[PDB]
């Protein structure tokens, strides 16, 4: 029993983190096979951060402009290229600890684990959700750029995020491992702001199912609702509209608990209109939206209590 | 910026997890050098769980009664002994992935990372605090016994917890790596209950300092308080009494923020008496007590905003 925000074990990723230095700028890189991936802004200086021309900045560099360190070992770069907002540095040694892996672009609402790193050295691991506004609410300080996000399936690491920047609201933005940003953001220090965010409805419902699987039913009720009537209430409380696809995704959790999706929607509508009345759900006094249906199935018992 | 419950990177510990089977009972073990540690109740059968005599149960076993698997590799046990509530199984192979490590008994209020494991295979990592009542609020299912808790300093893993049992309130109990239980609990299925718990005052204050370091001062006030007057309020709200030792521990955070400890105590007293008025601190609508002063210094910027 119990329910916690849980990260994936980070071992397979720790063995891929390295340090990349260019001039006076140091940040993290990801070392897979004979390639090191890192944010392209490693080549920037303080003066040119407002409006850098990366093509022009990169053509001026050589292979020896980049210092790559794995632990105490120097890796000589033998080639380099730019891919969107990343640099790909070819190195002379293939990482012996390269796990089975792939690169995935995750969708808003989905979750992943972040390995926060400084100077190529891992400091911590935590779970994050990609917000509807394409930011994440992380914990990142100076030097954290190049830290990666990932999920694990069997022995395959799906990398989905590399960290680049912090916005004025304290939230974080970055790219997939092909260097394409999540959201409309750009890697320059021109004024940018996160769009307005929304609560991830599908995840709140998943988490309500988790609470029932763990033995708690207090928030259920005898009512039901239509999709449309639910969505009127969702719009009022800044929740994402629920779609039939979302209803279908909740099928397995619905089957395991015997609670119809639209009945759980009625329960959520009631929680939104009346509040929680000083009660808790899975230890929380608020409605949690950073657990996906898949997170719930992974962590919870296959048998309800 | 940002603040999150953060676990230690789990790599050094993942390489130590194995599977231990005795009869029809399988659980996890910890493989360091040529020893495998696991809960002694691996030798129990369903019928004898209520009142087992472990000395009598163990003398009836041989080395070949225990099957130890590391990944797909069988490790032959060549010796065994009982140490308090653990078994120590000597094996024929020394773990090549043994990290620098030590065994520590942590104190109530302190935090650690748990690597949840099933069948000797890690499934997730999360941060936990040892509660004042010597339990933890974890996420553990059937098969999780033998999963370990730890902290990391430099390259040294300090193991502090091994999981044994779940109590009726859904909370969890276990031992240090010498097999001595945290709290008054015993490894038998006789009626036992967690003592009443208390909020970890020192941690709440640490987390308030973190909120100030991250740029938020709304909950501060012009008042101060004595230790004694604070402790009258603490007793009313089921908070641990604050001691001079706790005040001294908060010295560095106090110095970095310029806020006197007893002034922060006045701020906390006000939060307890008036509530939060629909406002948040570091993303939370409630007072968080699972971050130690040391957790805060580790994660936060060395410079206030
Ligand atoms: C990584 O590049 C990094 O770790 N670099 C090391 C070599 C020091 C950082 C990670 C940041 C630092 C703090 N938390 C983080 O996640 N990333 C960057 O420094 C970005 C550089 C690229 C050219 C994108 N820039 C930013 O993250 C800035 C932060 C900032 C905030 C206040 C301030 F006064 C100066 C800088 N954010 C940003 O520029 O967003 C757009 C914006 C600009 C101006 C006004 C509003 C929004
Ligand atoms: C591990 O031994 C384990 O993973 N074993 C695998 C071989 C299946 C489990 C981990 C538990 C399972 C669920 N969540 C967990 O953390 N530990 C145990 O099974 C304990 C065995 C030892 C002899 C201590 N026993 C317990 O954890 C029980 C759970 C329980 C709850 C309800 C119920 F009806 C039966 C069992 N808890 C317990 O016995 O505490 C004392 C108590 C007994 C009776 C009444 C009140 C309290």
């Amino acid at each position: 029993s119990g329910f916690r925000k849980m990260a994936f074990p980070s071992g397979k990723v720790e063995g891929c983190m390295v340090q990349v230095t260019c001039g006076t700028t140091t940040l993290n890189g990801l070392w897979l096979d004979d390639t090191v991936y890192c944010p392209r802004h490693v080549i920037c200086t303080a003066e040119d951060m407002l409006n850098p021309n990366y093509e022009d900045l990169l053509i001026r560099k050589s292979n020896h402009s980049f210092l790559v360190q794995a632990g105490n070992v120097q890796l000589r770069v033998i080639g380099h290229s730019m891919q969107n907002c990343l640099l790909r540095l070819k190195v002379d040694t293939s990482n012996p600890k390269t796990p089975k892996y792939k690169f995935v672009r995750i969708q808003p609402g989905q979750t992943f684990s972040v390995l926060a790193c400084y100077n190529g050295s891992p400091s911590g691991v935590y779970q994050c959700a990609m917000r509807p506004n394409h930011t994440i609410k992380g914990s990142f300080l100076n030097g954290s750029c190049g830290s990666v996000g990932f999920n694990i399936d069997y022995d395959c690491v799906s990398f989905c995020y590399m960290h680049h920047m912090e916005l004025p609201t304290g939230v974080h933005a970055g790219t997939d491992l092909e260097g394409k940003f999540y959201g409309p953001f750009v890697d320059r220090q021109t004024a940018q702001a996160a769009g307005t965010d929304t609560t991830i409805t599908l995840n709140v419902l998943a988490w309500l199912y988790a609470a029932v699987i763990n033995g708690d039913r207090w928030f259920l009720n005898r009512f039901t609702t239509t999709l449309n009537d639910f969505n009127l209430v969702a719009m009022k409380y800044n929740y994402e509209p629920l779609t039939q696809d979302h209803v279908d995704i909740l099928g397995p959790l619905s089957a395991q608990t015997g609670i119809a999706v639209l009945d759980m929607c009625a329960a959520l509508k009631e929680l939104l209109q009346n509040g929680m009345n000083g009660r808790t759900i899975l230890g929380s006094t608020i409605l949690e939206d950073e657990f996906t249906p898949f997170d719930v199935v992974r962590q919870c018992s296959g048998v309800t209590f």
